[PDB]
């Protein structure tokens, strides 16, 4: 434990350099592995003990990759990740990293959210609802990523929310969310919710906004 925080704090003083960032993310370190490990040893520590300073360690383990991700920017392990997800954010944009692997396991993590998709139920599923609202604008945009967007529209957990929505009209979460990199999912939108969104609900707004993006749904 004392060793694990000690390590803990020199890294966290060493990440502050731009040059350590760089040297990090080369990837012949293959830091970002060894930091899941890492993070996997310490959720195990935390679930198996609450209270055994697991916590701090991996508070410490997010801040630390989440800035080698930035840093970046310029899954049979992901059973155990979702499970320990069950019991912040940071940890909804790691998955999308571990997801670039087997896409049945992308599916089960769609699954896994799709239990939560009853909309007369919802207006813990909320809970549920609102982490998949958020890996939703948590998706990255990679080639797996375009992937496991166009398998997520395969779901149609989207036109699901579209039927909610059109028999509603008087939620716009995942679809402004999805309304990146999602060509198709434009398409979807603007054909016909483009009345209803522009009667409009600030967040109604904010999703037509991101829609807007798309020429043909800013030319409505």
């Amino acid at each position: 434990r004392h060793l694990l925080t000690v390590l803990l704090k020199l890294f966290s003083y060493c990440v502050k350099v731009k040059v350590n960032r760089q040297q990090l993310v080369k990837l012949e370190m293959n830091t970002l592995n060894v930091m899941l490990g890492t993070l996997n040893l310490a959720l195990v520590a935390e679930q198996e003990s609450k209270d055994s300073g697991g916590a701090a360690v991996a508070e410490q383990v997010l801040s630390i990759m989440e800035i080698i991700l930035d840093e970046s920017n310029a899954k049979d392990q992901l059973v155990m990740l979702l499970d320990q997800i069950n019991s912040l954010q940071g940890l909804l944009r790691i998955i999308p990293y571990l997801s670039f692997g087997e896409v049945e396991k992308m599916q089960i993590l769609v699954e896994r959210f799709k239990p939560y998709c009853n909309f007369d139920k919802y207006d813990d599923d909320k809970v549920f609802l609102d982490c998949f609202c958020k890996i939703a604008a948590g998706i990255k945009n990679n080639s797996n990523g375009h992937q496991l967007k166009d398998l997520i529209l395969q779901k149609g957990i989207t036109q699901n929310a579209l039927d909610y929505m059109k028999k509603h009209i008087p939620i716009l979460r995942l679809l402004r969310g999805l309304a990146i990199q999602h060509p198709g999912t434009q398409v979807l939108i603007g054909t016909d919710s483009i009345p209803n969104l522009h009667k409009l609900g600030t967040l109604a707004e904010n999703l037509l906004e991101a829609l807007r993006e798309h020429p043909d749904v800013n030319k409505k």
